[PDB]
């Protein structure tokens, strides 16, 4: 307790030394609570103009219209201690899966060097804004560093003062740069260099692409076994144990020299022990702390939230093959029989299943999987929206399966060879292209946007009518050469200047591991749609007046946003469709 985080509050304490107050009706019951001090101030979502003046049947949809406008009773709940059996179980299975994925790769340090090309090219790192303006100065200014290096012999020596998260079912801790630069150098390796990626992790998919997920899935139907499990976790960063924590931190038994302690300490002094500011309107800042749940910048969030999901299904799937018979105890012979299925039969279990973060799909040997739930709710690993007793549903065809807020259709094209292509609810995609994260934009940066989404629409869902359409439509009203952007970045194919045809081809063609034939396509009437039928289930407006009109009317649209962008170079997009083409 105290010894450890005492320091980051006694530091804040002395910054406010005007406003402290220990607080009487403070609400935190499962957060130690430890002062307050004086601050007033909150960014909503702002309409980007140019995506909804070419989406005008969209403006009278609820579901897209109602996504622009507007639980923290989730992080104050407290997880039990795991029983000594599941507590076992875990522990095995987190020794062997570090050392699988430690078997072709080498932990090593990230540098400033990596760091600084980061900041100066936009990765959503999570800092705070003080003493410099933006992260981009911060990281040319040597003072900063100095600060790093402060901080950096605390920790060699087993110390923190300024490693404090701020807080803002989503949560995001943000910390300053100098403590994310800190995370970022011992554990940045784990996304940097690849460690959840399919090929060294089997069950992983780090840097896969919404273009490869569904032949994945599809790859994993092909195993001999049961149904397709596709179980949500109820907050899962508020269920992961300090027990969790403990058993992610043995990377660090891969590690040596420096880095070893410099681990060592993010996971002492950082994770397994917290502090955080929160915002409270009765508007003071509150300086509670706790040992469990997820708190890390989001990227080592994703790798670490993989590594414990691949943990907790291997352990499911043990439970649903009678490896071990009850949670509460572990025999030595259940010990051993544990190690002996995972060097068995371990990789072969870990290919059975799809992980991206706190997301899955497991194709388990059997159904016996579906009722197998006393380590699954023992772990923490409590299922959204069912009775934790009551057996998991699983999903008998693989294009039906939910993963990464997505289902995947088998489309096949008119030369016989096989698209595997990423859908969700049109409405959803329609009403995520209409926002805008941040104010103070300009008209051109808000077009540039405006093609990112369009050109993501080419690319992945060119097989939905109205985004083709609406696509081309965006492309055609934004200057040719004016490059798309976006202001928080798997693969981005679509963030580029080429030609979107001559992309499409290299992602879903030449690049293609599932295509044999690599005959290149020529034009854009080449490439196939959902049937009329699917693509109205999916959300598609074909078949009604407005989007009628909409279709037919395009050009008046089109010459409406290139009226108020002003006198660019412009390209006709629209006679890369069959019923523009005369
Ligand atoms: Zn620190
Ligand atoms: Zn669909």
């Amino acid at each position: 307790n105290l010894d450890i985080i005492g320091k980051r509050i006694e530091k804040i304490k002395q910054e406010h030394e005007t406003s402290w107050h220990y607080d009487q009706d403070h609400p935190y019951k499962t957060w130690a609570y430890h002062g307050s001090y004086e601050t007033k101030q909150t960014a909503s979502s702002m309409v980007n103009g140019v995506v909804r003046l070419l989406t005008k049947p969209w403006d009278i949809i609820p579901m897209v219209t109602q996504m622009a406008m507007t639980f923290k009773e989730k992080v104050d709940t407290r997880t039990q201690e795991p029983k000594e059996g599941t507590k076992k179980l875990m522990k095995i299975t987190a020794e062997w899966l570090w050392k699988e994925l430690g078997k072709k790769k080498t932990p090593r340090m990230c540098t400033r060097e990596e760091f600084t090309r980061k900041v100066r090219s936009n990765a959503a790192l999570g800092a705070i804004f003080n003493k410099w303006k933006s992260a981009r100065e911060a990281v040319e200014d040597s003072g900063f560093w100095e600060l790093v290096d402060k901080e950096r012999n605390l920790h060699l020596e087993g110390k923190c003062e300024t490693c404090v998260y701020n807080m803002m079912s989503r949560a995001i801790w943000y910390m300053w740069l100098g403590a994310r630069f800190l995370e970022f150098e011992a554990l940045g390796f784990l996304n940097e260099d690849h460690w959840f990626s399919r090929e060294n992790s089997l069950s992983g998919v780090e840097g896969e692409g919404l273009h490869k997920l569904g032949y994945i899935l599809r790859d994993v139907s092909k195993k001999e076994g049961g149904a397709m499990y596709a179980d949500d976790t109820a907050g899962w960063d508020t269920r992961i144990t300090l027990e969790d924590l403990k058993n992610e931190e043995m990377v660090t038994n891969h590690m040596e020299g420096e880095h070893k302690k410099l681990a060592e300490a993010i996971f002492k002094l950082t994770y397994q022990n917290k502090v955080v500011r929160v915002q409270r309107p009765t508007t003071v800042m509150d300086i509670i702390s706790r040992r469990d749940q997820r708190g890390s910048g989001q990227v080592v969030t994703y790798g670490l939230n993989t590594f414990t999901n691949m943990e907790a299904q291997l352990i499911r799937q043990m439970e649903g093959e009678g490896v071990f018979k009850s949670i509460q105890h572990l025999t030595v012979t259940e010990e051993i029989a544990v190690k002996n299925w995972l060097v068995r039969v371990g990789r072969e279990r870990l290919s059975r299943m799809a992980i991206s973060g706190d997301d899955c799909v497991v194709k388990p040997l059997d159904d016996r999987f579906a009722s197998a739930l006393t380590a699954l709710n023992d772990m923490g690993k409590v299922r959204k929206d069912i009775q934790q007793w009551e057996p998991s549903r699983g999903w008998n065809d693989w294009t039906q399966v939910p993963f990464c807020s997505h289902h995947f259709h088998e489309l096949i094209m008119k030369d016989g060879r096989v698209l595997v292509v990423p859908c969700r609810n049109q409405d959803e995609l329609i009403g995520r292209a209409r926002i805008s994260q941040g104010a103070g934009w300009s008209l051109r940066e808000t077009a540039c946007l405006g093609k990112s989404y369009a050109q993501m629409w080419s690319l992945m869902y060119f097989h939905r009518r109205d985004l083709r359409l609406a696509a081309n439509a965006i492309c055609s009203a934004v200057p040719s050469h004016w490059v798309p952007t976006s202001r928080t970045t798997a693969t981005h194919e679509w963030m580029t200047t080429e030609d979107m045809l001559t992309v499409w081809n290299r992602v879903w063609i030449q690049e293609n591991p599932w295509m044999e034939d690599k005959t290149p396509v020529e034009s854009w009437e080449e490439i196939p749609y959902l049937g009329k039928r699917e693509d109205q289930w999916c959300g598609s407006l074909i078949g009604l007046t407005s989007r009628a009109t909409w279709a037919k009317n395009i050009q008046t649209a089109i010459n409406q946003v290139r009226s108020l962008i002003g006198n660019e170079e412009y390209t006709d997009y629209m006679p890369s469709m069959k019923r523009f083409r005369r």
